[PDB]
Parts: C-alpha cells; structure tokens; sequence
RNA sequence: UAAUAUGUCCAUUGUAGAUUUGUGCCCCACUUUGCAUACAAUACCGGUAAGCAAAUGCUUUAUUGAGUACGAGCAUAUUUGGUAGGACCCGAGAGGCUUUGAACUAAGCGUGAUGAGAUUGAAGUCAGACGAAAGUCUGAUGGAGGAUCGAGUUGAUACUGACGUGCAAAUCGUUCAUUUCAAUCACGUUUAGGGGCGAAAGACUAAUCGAAAAGCCUAUUAGCUGGUUAUUUUCGAAAGAUCUCUCAGGAUCGCUGGAGUUGAUUAAUAUAAUUUUACCAGGUAGAGAUAAUGAUUAGAGGACAGGGCCUUGACCUAUUCUCAAACUCCCAAUAGGUAAAAAGGGCGAAAUAACUCAAUUUGUAUUUCACUCAUAUUAAAUAAAAUAACUCCAAGUGGGCCAUUUUUGGUAAGCAGAACUGGCGAUGAGGGAUGCUCCUAACGCUUGGAUAAGGUGCCUAAAUAUUCGCUCAUGAGAUCCCAUAAAAGGUGUUGGUUCAUAUGAACUAGCCCUGAAAAUGGAUGGCGCUAAAGCGGA
RNA sequence: AUCCGACUGUUUAAUUAAAACAUAGCAUUGUGAAAAGCCACAACUGGUAUUAACACAAUGUGAUUUCUGCCCAGUGCUUUGAAUGUCAACUUGAUGAAAUUCAAUCAAGCGCAGGUAAACGGCGGGAGUAACUAUGACUCUCUUAAGGUAGCCAAAUGCCUCGUCAUCUAAUUAGUGACGCGCAUGAAUGGAUUAACGAGAUUCCCACUGUCCCUACUUGCUAUCUAGCGAAACCACAGCCA
RNA sequence: GCAGAUGUCCAAAGACAAGCUCAAAGAGAACAGAAAUCUCUUGUAGACUAAAAGGGGAAAAGCUUGUUUGAUUUCUAUUU
RNA sequence: AUAUAGAGGUGUCUGAAAAGUUACCACAGGGAUAACUGGCUUGUGGCUGCCAAGCGCUCCUAGCGACGUAGCUUUUUGAUCCUUCGAUGUCGGCUCUUCCUAUCAUUGGGACGCAGAAGUCUCAAAGUGUCGGAUUGUUCACCCGCUAAUAGGGAACGUGAGCUGGGUUUAGACCGUCGUGAGACAGGUUAGUUUUACCCUACUGAUGAAUUUUAUUAUAUAUAUACAUAUAGUAUUGUGACAGUAAUCCAACUUGGUACGAGAGGAUUAGUUGGUUCAGACAAUUGGUACAGCAAUUGGUUGACAAACCAGUGUUGCGAAGCUAAGUCUGUUGGAUAAUGGCUGAACGCCUCUUAAGCCAGAAACCAUGCUGAUUAAACAAUACUAUCU
RNA sequence: GACUCGUUCAUACUACAGUGGAUACACCAGAUCCCAUCAGAACUCUGAAGUUAAGCACUGUAAGGCUUGGCUAGUACUGAGGUGGGAGACCGCUCGGGAACACCAGGUGAUGAGUCAG
C-alpha cells in the first residue's frame, strides 16, 4: 500500500515530474487545493495566517490532503462555513518510484523549501485565533518543523493591511476575486 | 630503373645554432664564420597519379618510399629487453606410444568335491465306502517340488551396536538372509585396456576404474597458486585510457628509472596546475511561470451550444496558486581559452612571381637593404623558472579503496556508480583511549629550544587556573570523522519577544526532564566528577 | 490392512540389497546360408555353428487374471522404380591449336507414391442450455495427424494442498475408503486387478517389555594407581576474561 | 541510469536556379453539413523538412516549377 | 599470376568455422563470486509514539483510533557482498545453561464503558514459573487436555570431537512433467559410513608448597608505644572479607452464600489443612537391586550316596547388609526502597505528594539475616606444646 | 527636401491615429513587342492622365514591445576555510565572487559612400 513516509522526507534526486517520460503515475491525493468560500471578493476577509515549514521536505500528497481535510473540518467545527478561505500553495508534483534497477513512479511529493508557505487561510480578523489554531491541527499531520505565522497582509494579496486601506481609500486598486489588481498608471486611455 | 650536373675538387637555400675572426677574458652590442641539430624549403632518384607521347620516354604539375643532397659502418666485449627453447623454481586433469596383469574380482567352460537334521506330502499304487446311472468320496502308501524351517557354508538386514592415531586401509559382537539348486567351493583354463568381463551397480578388471597398471614420448601445457637467497645509498610508480573470444590475461599510451644529448649557468629568455589587464566562450546553481513548451489552482471581467430574461457550459481578456533531469526571457560563482614584442614587431624602399588584380606591379608572400622599438627592472606581477627540453632503452602497473564537496541508481547500506581535489595504497611520528583513510604533520642520525593538533583532577606530561553564565537527571553530560536518536510534550528551571489589564496570557529558545525497549557484565576510554573534572564562552 | 515388486534368484568387494536387474510368460523384428542373418578381424580368416525357422540373432515388456483405445501429419524404419526431380566418378559427345569449358547418361541415397505405433512418440479449447436454485445429458463454435478410450488416482504420479466428505484418535500435515475439468494419470513408457512370496515401503491393533514416566542397583572387561614398556595426530608463539 | 532510435529509405526526398509561404484562427461564397473547394484578413513558424531526438531553416534549408547528374575521377591537409 | 579500384563479410560489429549434459566427475584456482553466521541498512515483518475525523446509547481520548506522521528493534524476509572456498560441519528434535523484556501467570499498584464476579488498559516489577499429548523431518501450524499461566525472544538463526540423522544436499532406484537425447526439476518417493581430546584454556571436583617493603582495628602495666610489634614447626579452635544463594504456585474449606447486586450470581483479605513444582537431605517403613548367603532345580561330571563342581553370573525362590525412588523428612524475616498512595508545605496571598527543601506508608523486586565455599584473603586471630630466647 | 547602394539589425518592431507631398519615391494608365500567368493580380514591357488615398517619410499614444538605468539586493546562489552549529535536514561565521524575474524611471534611433532637386 504505502511505505512509513520517512524514505520519502529529504529531497533526494532531482525534480522528476510528470510527463512525457513518466506516463504512468497514478493521480495525486489533493485534487480540491482551495476550499471554503472560494468566491469570495478580497474587502470580505482581512486576516491572514500562514503555515510556514521551515524544513527542506518532500511532504506526501496523501499527507497533504490529510491535513488540509483537518483544517477544513476545524474550520466547519468553529464558525461558518463561508467565514473562512483555505489555500493550499504548494503542489506536488515530484512523482517518486518504488522498487520491488531504476524503480516505477508510485505516488506524488509536494517538494518544500526553507522560507515558502504550505496552507494559508484567509479569515475574518474576528476568527484568527480559530484559524491559527487549525493551521496548528494541520501541521501535527504535515512532517519535518512548520510556524503558524500571521501576516500583516490583507490576504493572499501582497500588500499590507494599513497599506490596503489607503488604496482602497484612493481607489488604486480593484478587487477581482480573491486576486486583487493594483492600478500601475501605465496602460492607454 | 637508380639520386643537383659539368656549368664548378666544387661540396643545394633558409631561420635559430657551437667555435672562430674582428671591433668598441667571461658577459654585452655589433660585425665575421654557420659544427651538430631542430625547423622548413627546394632539387633529384624509384614507384604511382596527371599531361603529353614514338624512346634514352619526355613535363612548368602532383603525390609516395623504410629515399638522396660528400658515406658510418663493421667486428667484439658486457647489459637489459623482447622471442624460442625445461626457460626463474615447484605444481595439474589429461593426449599418445609400447608393454604388463584375471594369484583379487567378473563371466564361461573342463575336472573334481560340498550342503547336520527336521517339516510339508504332488503324481502313481493299494485297500475300503456309496450310487437306477453317470460317477463320487475315505484310509494308507508313495516321496514330487528353482516347496518350509534350519546348523554349517555363502553372504551382509538391523543395531545406523563396538571399533574408528582399530585386531583390521572394512574388523568384532549380537541379530539376520541363504542351505538340492539360476546352489557353493577348489584347481585348471579361456577372455586384456577405449579392451575384457557385467542377472546392469558404470560394477569389477591385484587396496588402482565414468577407461587399469608400468615405462617412455615429458622437465607435456597452465593467462592459475605457492615460493623466488648479502648490505647501504639514490630515484621512485600504477591500479586511467584504447583494442583484445576481452573482464583473474595481454598489447600499446600514460606514470617511473636509468642512459645520453641539446641547453641553461648572462637572478635571463624558454617556461609555470598562479594571478592581471584585455578579450572571449558557456547556459550549471539561481530565477521565471500575467516570456515560449509542457504542466497547473482558483475565481473575476467579458460576447458560440443546450434547457425553461435566467442557469449550465466551453472561449477570450486581465489575473492568481505552484512547478520541470531529458523547459528557458535572463543568468552567476567556480572551472577554461587566447593576450601581454627582438627566430619578433613598426613605417619604408628596392627586388622575385608562372599567384592575385582592371592595373610589370594592383596587391600578396618571400628576400636584401633602410630607418628604430621598453631592456638592467627586465614591453603586467611573482617564481629553489634549465631540477629544462628532447631522444633512447626498459621496469613495474593496468583487481583499487577512502575523505570533504557536487552527484546518479537505490527505503537505505561500511551498497552499486560517477565528477573536482586530497589522501590511503607505498607512511611512519604527535593527537583522536582504541582504528589503512579524521586532525597535526610527512621521517638521516643527535643536543637544546619553541610550538602544532590536542589537551592540563588522577590514570597522563600540563591548571583541582582565573573569569561570567547556564544545567541536578529515581538510567545527566562530556569535543570533527565516531560509533546514533526523532515527532510530540513538560506550571523543571533559565533567559527573551509580543501583548494585555504585578498579575494574567500567548509564544520563543538554552540547558534539563519525558518520549527512550534485547539479549555475557560494562563502558564520556577507566576511575570518578555536580562552588564539574558537564555544557557555552572569555 | 495399504504401496511396490509376482514368485526362487542377482547386484553397487569398503556408505545404497531395493520398488533396481534377472526371471518364466507375452509380443515384435531380421535371416532359407558358406554371395544369408548378427557379430569379430589390420589382413587372410573366424565366431554363432558338431548350428538351420519348434533355429540363431536383435529388441521391448515382465507370472497369472482382465484388457491393450485413437492418431502414420513430425522423426524413424520399410516397400515399388526408367513414369520420375535431383544426385559422383567414369564414360560419351560438342568446342578449341591444346589445357580446359560445356552438355548428356537407368547408381544407390534422398524427393515423388504407399505400409507401419507390443517403432520413437502424441493424444483440445471456449460458450449456451432442464417449472425453488445448482449441474449440464443436449446445442453452437474455433481448431487438430488424432484430440486420452477401458480404466485409475491428491496412488512412490496433486502446484494450489495439510484438497472436501467419511473412517481410525481424547485429539491425525500420517493411514485407510470415497470423491476428481487429473498444474502434468493412463493402457507392453504397459493399464487395471491380484493368491503366494519379500532382512522390501507404509499405518493401526493385540501381546510384550526400562523405549519412556524416572531413574536405581548390579556384573565382567577398561578406565584408576603401581611395576614394566611405550607411540602418534597436532604444534608461528602461545594460552583468563568484558 | 533514465526517454528513445539504427542495420534502412530516396532518379529523387540528389544538384542548381526561379517563384511562392506554411500550421492554425477568424470572417465570408449554390448543393456543402464537424471535416470538400475558393477569397480575404492575421499569421517568427505554433507547419513542413524520409526516419529517433536535439539543433538549424521564411524572397528558405519548406512548398511549387524549370533545367539536370557533382550520388563523377584523382590527390592532399586534416576533425571526430 | 600480379599492380590499382570497387564489390561478395565477419552485427561477439579491430573481424575463430562450433551444440548439449554431468547428481559419476576430475584438476587449477577464486572469498575478485553464491548457498551459513556475523556486519552495515530496515524496504518488508514486529513493536512503540504523536495528531484526532469518527466509533464507543449521550461523550474525541474507559477502550479505541481513520486520514496522516515520528521512531525503535533485528525474534521475519530482503538488500548487500566486508569476512571465510589449502572447509567455521549446512535443518529440526532431543539435552543443558544463562541472558534479555517487548510480562502470559504470580507480588504490589493505578485506570475503566470497575456494583460483585469476570475481564480490559496501564505502571514498578524478569524473583519464581510457562507442561502432557495426537499429525508433520519439520521451525511454523493445528487440534485434544491439564494448568496460576501454558508470554515472546537471544546466545555463530546457542548447542553434531554432545547425540540423533527424519529432511535437505553425493553415488542406487521409481513416478510425474520437461528435454530428440544424455539428462533437468527452487516436483514428489525410498534406500543410503556422522572420524579424532591424550594438547592448552574453561568449567567440575582433588591435592598442595610458598608468601619481611610484607602485615597490623591494637598491645603493655590511668600512663605508654607504629622511632612499635610479628620468631618458626606442628595441632586444635575460630574470624569471615569476598564469592554463590532458594524456595514456588495452587486447591479445598472457614471468613460467607456474607459484602455487592433488581436478580442471577458472588469476592478481597486473613486463617486452617493439604497438595504441585523445585531444592537439600535421608532409608526406620514400602519398593528397587544380588558375584554376602541360604534353598530348589536342568544338562553334564566325579562308580553310587554324600559332597561338590561346569554351563562367560546355568536357571528359578527367597534374600540380610549397602546403596537407592516411585518412599520419608525439612525448606526463615528484617532494613532500605520502586511503582503507587499520602503527609507538612512553598513557588504562585489560594492550591499543590516535593512537577522545591523535609518527611511518611509501601513489591515474588534490592540488600542484609539465614544457608554453601572461603590456597575465592598468597588473609588473619587465639590457644596448646615445642626447637633455644633475650 | 529626396533617392540608391549600405552598416548596427526593434531606441529600427507592431497596433491605432494625425501631417506631408516642387524634384523625387510611390500608386496609377495601357498591352504592339521581350516576357509571365487560370488571371498584365504578380512578373515583364510601354507609358505620364491623375493622386497623396495607401506605400514611404515624419509625429502622436498616462500604448504593447524592445532598449539603457536604478531597484529588487548584497537577496538568491556560490569558490576557498573551519575538531563551526545542527540527531539529521540544513543553517551561520571567516576570506572572497555575486544573479534573475518583477517594479520604477528615461529612451524610441543612429550612420558610411554616392547622386539629385533649390
Ligand atoms: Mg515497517
Ligand atoms: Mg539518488
Ligand atoms: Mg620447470
Ligand atoms: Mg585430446
Ligand atoms: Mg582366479
Ligand atoms: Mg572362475
Ligand atoms: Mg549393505
Ligand atoms: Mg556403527
Ligand atoms: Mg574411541
Ligand atoms: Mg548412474
Ligand atoms: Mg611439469
Ligand atoms: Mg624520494
Ligand atoms: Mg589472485
Ligand atoms: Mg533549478
Ligand atoms: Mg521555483
Ligand atoms: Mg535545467
Ligand atoms: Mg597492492
Ligand atoms: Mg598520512
Ligand atoms: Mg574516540
Ligand atoms: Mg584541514
Ligand atoms: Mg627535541
Ligand atoms: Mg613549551
Ligand atoms: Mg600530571
Ligand atoms: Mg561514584
Ligand atoms: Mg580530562
Ligand atoms: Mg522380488
Ligand atoms: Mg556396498
Ligand atoms: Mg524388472
Ligand atoms: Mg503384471
Ligand atoms: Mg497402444
Ligand atoms: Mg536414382
Ligand atoms: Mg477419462
Ligand atoms: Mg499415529
Ligand atoms: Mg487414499
Ligand atoms: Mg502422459
Ligand atoms: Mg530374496
Ligand atoms: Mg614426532
Ligand atoms: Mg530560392
Ligand atoms: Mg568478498
Ligand atoms: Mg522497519
Ligand atoms: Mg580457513
Ligand atoms: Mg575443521
Ligand atoms: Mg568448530
Ligand atoms: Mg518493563
Ligand atoms: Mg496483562
Ligand atoms: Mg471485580
Ligand atoms: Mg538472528
Ligand atoms: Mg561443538
Ligand atoms: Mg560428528
Ligand atoms: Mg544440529
Ligand atoms: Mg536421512
Ligand atoms: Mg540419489
Ligand atoms: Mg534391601
Ligand atoms: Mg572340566
Ligand atoms: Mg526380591
Ligand atoms: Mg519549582
Ligand atoms: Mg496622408
Ligand atoms: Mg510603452
């Protein structure tokens, strides 16, 4: 079925993806990434808090989805279920392989750095500590060391809160849907 | 067929080049000569092209030869090497050739012998009994049988008994199978080695058998194993590579030694695992995905298809999340190449040519003259740079392994496979308790000194040094490789950070505790150590 | 009671005594003779053979009982040959100045046409289908030289497997009796069955016992000590551990 | 180790020249439809180039046409 | 025939013209290379965590625990090929000892989805124990039964100069499949030599010298003295450092049909009597044993009777004594603790088992006591006499 | 002012606009001949009636692109060193070297030879 995970923890060998020289790789655990009010404008949530892994790791697909199925749950547990965003922002993509000799693609690896980010969720600044806590539920799944970390974001867009705020105040910037674009002054009339 | 070719006894032309000759006794800066040799260039000889072609073959053109251009060889002594031989020594299994064996054993034959004693009781025979008939029974006798049991004999079933440096290179004990027949034994005799003999086990053929023994061919051959003999000194490797019926080998390169030569000895030019100043060449690390390929998660904003103006879609547009060893708009570090001037370069003349051009001189290149280029700081440094080149002759080696870093396969491996460098191997010494590779440092023999790595409680030479913290452990901790520990905890203590109203939080990181279980007894190396002799410093 | 061999016999001298070999019986094949068969020998000659088809030689199977199915495409063996493709020397002819080069020819062999399995051997797969379901007499289909027949079986032949049901036991991966789409049974590779026999292989029952519970005592001979005599293998040096 | 490919194919798919521009998309035109042909617009190649894959290629190295055999003989310097 | 240039081909592609088998094998070698251990690794197996979506009537966590994730172990099988091919005897059983703990039972505890009983989870605990059988060569497995329980392992997958040799893995042979065949089988079946200790060490016992750079826990008449005592030889009695250790579990009944429970059921703890296993003895008694000894008797032999003898101890019967089990007897309790429960009591004005300082009760565990040795201490003391002693 | 041959080969491109045509370019007019096709569309030839409408030149666009520079950022990465840390994964320090995307701002050409018109 599957091996204990810690073969399957350091980055070994180099980037092996799928394509046309691995054809058969069964499909990735995680299939949905982002859930909870997707749909929702970039005024409606203002906190933000990362799950920031300060490990060089592979992370499992299956461990993964696990552990965004437990930040959902929480979530669902704790207040609404369209008061809240979870991204996943990390892809596996690293297809490893088993030997039973070069060995055959078995699975998916979410390939981490030091400074990126795994789970973020976009909530409302009133269910921040919710959010933190299931971002640590998460991580108790998730292997190697990870940090809740807030942001100072208004969420998943780059800039920071109070900074926002003073856009939104001008008007320099217009709101799409969970993306926000920032007026450059640049393009023709 | 056979090496300028009779203009001249002269000895082809250069560029560096020893020695000379002079000028101002080694360097200098010129002249002067130009050994050896290197590098070319020409001639010419043989062949072969090509062009011509009846000659003694001719040619302004090619190529090729182990050629030639004023000979160097021959002989011999020693040497190493390579080859043949017994071939450094010792070692096979075998192959053949000619003999010797059947006293053992195998079978056949000839002549002889040998099998205590019992048991069963076949035919035939005799007597008796019954039946309308056919016929059928009963008691003897008889002594048949590859019948039965069984001493001996011949064997060898079991104890897998004893013995197993025995009594014995197959024995002993008990048990067992065999005993009138395909029996057993003796003597004689026949059959002999790729042969015999075989109720067949490749059995046996003199303790020898899936081809005897003896001698010879033979000191057969072995890329394989073991061995391979005085001392000191000097130099000193490789375990790459290409080809190999090759992967335990060999051949040739590499690396090494010796021999020699040309040089250098003019703190120079040559040159250098080095750097600079120039100039390049890259596409790895990184970075990118609203740059292309391939992926890839979302919604937002928009204008073809389906259902009853709305919904589901797809499609554009602007975005967004994450990516690539076999993606790239870009692009490091490191590594690499050329450059940095006298056998040369400048600007010029005159030459020469069958080349080139439209230009007998348009240029090219060559040659001879000119003028003139830093130079003792030596055309940027620095250089125990000539200990250099080069030539020869050879040896060993061609199983490698390890460490940091980069790295591929592999769950991983003291695993397999690579890259750069260093090691070990070939290497000791001081340290790492102990150790082929870790650190220090490579080694003549001595004295004194001062260190390196590491240490300084004792073992153990050197501090129970000083100085500021941190740790208490009912399985502490103790220094690269290294001899393991993790996720997760901890109202243990010690600092912090962020917050709130001297408390309440949340965190955070040090030490410490839990997590933490394997087999002989037990290992920071031991003893021990807690105001450390622990951990982190100074 | 089961398995194997029928039996008496023989065998690997010194690890295998048997289920191996032999055996009678059965079956096959060749050969009518010194020009035959099978074999030996360098040769000439010889053996079988002082033989003659109830013989000799060569095989296979292995008493009896009961049977030995199908298949000659494959490989063998074998039978007919101027119809016959090929197939050698010689021969013969053509060519040439000749060497040669070419053609042609009734050899066997093979090819062509048969015969042969007690010669070597081999001997199917899928579907569908019967008043509660199952199974499939029956049907279709691809294909083979023939598609394994009578039998027999988890047999010394069964991977799965310690196969399912019985039976034996308190319990049985054993034994026995069944079952059988049998990886991969099977008919002189003989199949199936067998009385008697076997230092054969296997299981159970009764008797019997120190095999064992659970050891004890005892006897000879050794060991032991002495007198006498007196080796060897082995041995780098040696000999405590964590 | 990984993803593959080769033992060939071609009088042209060779040679030279000329002309032309391809894939795709859109908007159009009887039959005509998701593919038939034609036209225009846009078209850095997203086509095609004998085949593996990677280069390279646009008044071409692709496509169309014309003319042809240099897929010729001999010999060097050489690179891998 | 050459010369030159192509072509006919070597795909093992720098280019032999080439099929098998050996379980009948031989030789040279190879740990450059397998099957065995160990070693490295731990994928696999086994074991342990962490998180908590649920399950568990209600309830995340009594017990569980999906999705995930972190380890450890080498009792699995691999991966590996470092060690050994001038041999480390290759499975299993029997036998025997020790070690481990990842404890099945027993002791003490804590938790429960603990009313009692039974049980489940868990902690200190390895002291003591963990069987008889049927089938299989088996390890493993599966039953049957007893049991307090029938826990898991290791020690060169402990243990072949200990054995056994059933299997695997020689030669014989049979069957099936495979191969044209010789033969092959990680298919089945049967028959198939298990050599040597007398060496060193280790262990078990058995003697036994020697021991002055060696000793001394005092001696001597309140004072002395290590600037000191000590001869030796026998012999008795002791000392006892140190080493070894031993006892174990159950049943029945009484407590009690009581506590508890609606009821059915139904105990802890003591106490008593027994037993099991083990150990140490011992033999009155029972049995066992016979080459003390009597008695009988068979065949033979001495002329007979008698007395005997011989038959590897002739064979019986009985058999003292001596050994011996299947027989009999005996097999302690303190200290200090672990788990745990507490106590006083801060940190932290309360609370707090101390997750401070101090205490307390507490286990089949530890150490004593007890028991065995004590040329394990080269030990020593005291007495007794003696050869000269001062 | 314009053209021809060019050089660098986007500051030169593209998209949408505007402005300009003395000479020039260009479009355009015609097909006998050389020629080329399905087609005088192209190509070729012969012209000069018109026109800047396009080509072309020039300019504009809080243009796309491209090109310089800052800024990312001394961040990422990295050469050498370390008995540095960290169980490891990896991460500091010492001597050095040093990016990219994005972002912001500037720029949108220059030029060699010749000829022609005034
Ligand atoms: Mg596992
Ligand atoms: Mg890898
Ligand atoms: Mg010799
Ligand atoms: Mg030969
Ligand atoms: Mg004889
Ligand atoms: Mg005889
Ligand atoms: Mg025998
Ligand atoms: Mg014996
Ligand atoms: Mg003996
Ligand atoms: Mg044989
Ligand atoms: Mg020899
Ligand atoms: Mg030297
Ligand atoms: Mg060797
Ligand atoms: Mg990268
Ligand atoms: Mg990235
Ligand atoms: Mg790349
Ligand atoms: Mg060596
Ligand atoms: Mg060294
Ligand atoms: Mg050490
Ligand atoms: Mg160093
Ligand atoms: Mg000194
Ligand atoms: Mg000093
Ligand atoms: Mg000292
Ligand atoms: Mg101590
Ligand atoms: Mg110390
Ligand atoms: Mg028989
Ligand atoms: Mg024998
Ligand atoms: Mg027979
Ligand atoms: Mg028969
Ligand atoms: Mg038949
Ligand atoms: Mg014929
Ligand atoms: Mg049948
Ligand atoms: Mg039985
Ligand atoms: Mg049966
Ligand atoms: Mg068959
Ligand atoms: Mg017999
Ligand atoms: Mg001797
Ligand atoms: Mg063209
Ligand atoms: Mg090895
Ligand atoms: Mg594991
Ligand atoms: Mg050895
Ligand atoms: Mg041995
Ligand atoms: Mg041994
Ligand atoms: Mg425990
Ligand atoms: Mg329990
Ligand atoms: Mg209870
Ligand atoms: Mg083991
Ligand atoms: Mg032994
Ligand atoms: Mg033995
Ligand atoms: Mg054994
Ligand atoms: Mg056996
Ligand atoms: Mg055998
Ligand atoms: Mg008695
Ligand atoms: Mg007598
Ligand atoms: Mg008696
Ligand atoms: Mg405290
Ligand atoms: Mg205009
Ligand atoms: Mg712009």
């Amino acid at each position: 079925g599957r091996r204990p995970a810690r073969c399957y923890r350091y980055c070994k060998n180099k980037p092996y993806p799928k394509s046309r020289y691995c054809r058969g790789v069964p499909d990735p655990k995680i299939r949905i990434y982002d859930m909870g009010r997707k749909k929702a404008d970039v005024n409606e949530f203002s906190g933000v808090v990362h799950l920031v892994s300060y490990e060089y790791e592979q992370i499992s697909s299956e461990a993964l989805e696990a552990a965004r199925i437990s930040a959902n749950k929480y979530m669902i547990t704790n207040c609404g279920k369209d008061n809240f965003h979870l991204r996943v922002r990390i892809h596996p993509f690293h297809v490893l392989r088993i030997n039973k000799a070069f060995g055959k693609p078995n699975g998916v690896v979410a390939r981490v750095d030091i400074g990126q980010v795994l789970l973020s969720i976009r909530t409302k600044e009133n269910f921040v500590s919710k959010a933190c806590e299931a971002l640590r539920r998460a991580k108790y799944k998730f292997p190697g060391r990870q940090k809740v970390f807030v942001s100072n974001k208004w969420g998943f867009t780059p800039f920071s809160k109070d900074e926002y705020q003073q856009y939104k105040k001008k008007g320099r910037i217009i709101s799409d849907g969970v993306s926000c674009k920032f007026i450059r002054e640049k393009g023709p009339l």
